[PDB]
């Protein structure tokens, strides 16, 4: 048997896309997903 709690463990990451929207390497990841909607809130 094996029921820890999380469903990920073997496969784990594999493709990019998430490793960018988290503003990785200089980006708490909680602000670039926020830099998506108000991308340039000052245009005039």
């Amino acid at each position: 048997s094996t029921n820890p709690k999380p469903q990920r463990k073997t496969k784990r990451n594999t493709n990019r896309r998430p490793q960018d929207v988290k503003f990785p390497g200089g980006g708490q990841i909680v602000g670039g997903v926020y830099l998506l909607p108000r991308r340039g809130p000052r245009l005039g």
